[PDB]
């Protein structure tokens, strides 16, 4: 799974050309690993090998990635603000999606996503059957605006892994 994972970090990276894509694996334990890592012009180091802590987030942001299945993070310059809500649990059966074309971020993420120096941050969550087994992500410099048309392509292109990774988890 790590090995094959490292193809895929690059692959992916050719396809969505950005400088930096890493993968992220999740554990019960609430440990996480990164298994793969991409450069591009090499404006970032290479935090592969590190191990990230679950505190990092939450919960209620986890889980537009289980309905949202979309996460998308605008320019870190709109200084857009998301916290938490009282008493808003939301019950509902089953609605893809239903929110804003944006998943705004508490300030949280403003200076996380800045610290790296990344305007831009395309993230895409790995998800099999109902459980979630790893995660995609991407940073990299102002890389102009992202078509809805387009982001679709690379929705797929992370179901593709979704089954790459699942089934590794067989053999693995
Ligand atoms: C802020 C000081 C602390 C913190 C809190 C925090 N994080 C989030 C949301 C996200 N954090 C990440 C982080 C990552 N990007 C990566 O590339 C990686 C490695 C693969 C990580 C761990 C992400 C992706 C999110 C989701 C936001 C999105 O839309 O993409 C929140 C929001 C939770 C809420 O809804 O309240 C918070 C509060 N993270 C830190 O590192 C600090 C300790």
């Amino acid at each position: 799974l790590d090995q094959i994972l490292r193809a895929t970090v690059e692959e992916v990276r050719a396809f969505l050309g950005t400088d930096r894509v890493k993968v992220y694996r999740f554990d019960p334990e609430g440990h996480g690993t990164v298994v793969a890592e991409a450069r591009g012009g090499e404006r970032l180091p290479s935090l592969l090998g590190l191990t990230f802590p679950a505190g990092d987030i939450p919960e209620e942001a986890r889980r537009l990635f289980r309905l949202a299945q979309v996460r998308v993070i605008v320019d870190v310059e709109a200084q857009s603000r998301s916290i938490s809500q009282p008493e808003s649990w939301g019950l509902s059966a089953r609605v893809p999606l239903g929110e804003p074309l944006q998943r705004p971020v508490d300030p949280c993420h403003v200076h996380y996503l800045k610290s790296m120096g990344v305007a831009s941050s395309l993230v895409v969550p790995l998800m099999h059957h109902q459980e979630l087994w790893g995660l995609l992500v991407s940073h990299h410099a102002e890389p102009r605006p992202y078509s809805q048309e387009e982001l679709q392509v690379v929705q797929l292109l992370a179901d593709q892994v979704s089954i790459a990774i699942a089934q590794a988890e067989l053999s693995l």
